[PDB]
RNA sequence: CUGCCCUCAUCCGUCUCGCUUAUUCGGGGAGCGGACGAUGACCCUAGUAGAGGGGGCUGCGGCUUAGGAGGGCAG
């Protein structure tokens, strides 16, 4: 399916899913970090301590 | 304008900090805004402009870019 151009994340051509601007939320998350890059918790429980 | 870091994460501790709230208002109680801190990770390479590697996300096609808003620093 050679549908390169046209994003599906959101639905708009002249970008993709890598480049999609709502890139954020409503996709899947596994069981990454999108705020601080980490791997293994989740942003909604990303935070520091001591 | 771009990079990094922090906050909204119904987060925490600190702050002679700011605001709001209590039969629409003050150095206490609580919530939020700001700073500090989970790249677990950044470093290196050759022909140092820039470019690439694992690496950013992906419908694998890729491009190598950018990603909601506010503050600090750097050019
Ligand atoms: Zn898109
Ligand atoms: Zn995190």
């Amino acid at each position: 399916g050679r549908a390169r151009g046209l994003c599906y994340t959101c639905g708009s051509p002249g970008h993709y899913q890598a480049q999609c601007p709502k890139k954020r939320k409503s996709g899947n998350s596994r069981e990454r970090c999108q705020l601080c890059n980490g791997m293994g918790h989740n942003a909604k429980q990303c935070r520091k301590r001591d």
